[PDB]
């Protein structure tokens, strides 16, 4: 890497694994299209496995990035529409608070407070219907979001349906095989275990457990390469052969509604650029926030003057991902420890800013 940008990564990085005591890290820096890889510490503390390129993060809710993508493309395939009702897709939702509920709400943590969890009671699938039946919204559809994994994992479930394929299988099929994302996966096969990195919770080594909706909320890992491949295709969309998928990703990133400066739009969040880091943190500790929205009305397409960006976590994981279409600029962070959101941030805007 050129020596400017390995001095920001390490300067930037090396004081937060210090300070967040992370066991293991990766980071993948974007610069004018091409990506450049740091690593540090362990895979696997007990077994002295270090962190490499290949070892395989929990991205836990940057999940959502790939189940907006997806969605986007059953979008532009004509498979469905964002403006059609829930009960097209799930007729047995026959329960009277589904009425005017679109698919659009799903996506976008609208729908009028779907819970933060699925409970973990809901094993079964009539479990999950029933638990839909019986949910009673706080408000009217498209007036609050509320960050809910019950919600955009109920919209990833149901836009796959008319296609005929498991989530699982049309994410593979439409998004990660297209891309070359050949490292990344919603279930890990027992050939790529070796790469699967534990993750550190109090400091015992955890990986994220099986729930309802799992994958299409939290469920995905990933390489720090197939990660950025993953910010390579997001920045320049319009570079990818299959005309669904180009589309799809465009979708995902168009601005829906508007809380404070923050857009959200399919998985991604947006902010315009330039932004101070104090707006990113604060537009993205607390359990649940309910926030009143402003419908963009009709939806921006995707803007390349904006900040776009997901965190994640699991039990034992923390990632975060954020680009600049403008400025060809993007940064992946993977760890193996889930610390707080601001320090993320604030390590991604100090690198980003100094490349910029
Ligand atoms: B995502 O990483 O923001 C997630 C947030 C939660 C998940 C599972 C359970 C509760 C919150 S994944």
């Amino acid at each position: 890497a050129p020596q400017q940008i390995n001095d920001i990564v390490h300067r930037t990085i090396t004081p937060l694994i210090e300070q967040q005591k992370i066991p293991g890290m990766a980071v993948a820096v974007i610069y004018q299209g091409k990506p450049y890889y740091f690593t540090w510490g362990y895979a696997d503390i007990a077994k002295k496995q270090p962190v490499t390129q290949q070892t395989l993060f929990e991205l836990g809710s940057v999940s959502r990035t790939f189940t907006g993508v997806l969605g986007g493309d059953a979008i532009a395939r004509g498979e469905i529409k964002l403006s059609d009702p829930t009960t097209k897709y799930w007729p047995e939702l026959t329960a009277k608070q589904w009425n005017g509920i679109t698919l659009l709400h799903l996506a976008t943590y609208t729908a009028g407070g779907l819970p933060l969890q699925v409970p973990d009671e809901v094993k079964s699938s009539s479990d999950l219907l029933r638990f839909y039946q019986n949910w009673q919204p706080a408000w009217a559809p498209g007036t609050q979001r509320l960050y809910a994994n019950s919600s955009i994992g109920l919209f990833g479930a149901l836009a796959v349906k008319p296609s005929g394929l498991s989530f699982e299988q049309a994410m593979q099929t439409r998004v990660f095989q297209p891309l070359k994302l050949n490292h990344t996966w919603i279930n890990v096969p027992p050939a790529e275990e070796k790469n699967y990195a534990w993750g550190y919770r109090e400091g015992k080594a955890v990986h994220v457990s099986p729930g309802a909706l799992d994958a299409e909320a939290y469920g995905v890992k990933s390489t720090i390469e197939d990660m950025a491949r993953w910010v390579q295709s997001n920045l320049k969309p319009l570079d990818i052969n299959e005309k669904t998928l180009q589309q799809g990703i465009q979708l995902a990133q168009s601005r829906y509604w508007q809380t404070g400066d923050m857009y959200q739009g399919l998985g991604w969040e947006m902010l315009d650029w330039p932004v101070n880091p104090d707006s990113i943190i604060n537009g993205s500790k607390i359990a649940l926030a309910a926030r009143p929205v402003k419908a963009i009305t009709p939806p921006t397409p995707a803007v390349r003057a904006s900040w776009v960006h997901k965190t994640g976590a699991t039990g034992g994981f923390g990632s975060y991902v954020a680009f600049i279409p403008e400025k060809e600029l993007g940064i992946v962070m993977l760890a193996n420890k889930n610390y707080p959101n601001p320090a993320r941030v604030d390590a991604a805007w100090q690198i980003l800013n100094a490349l910029q």
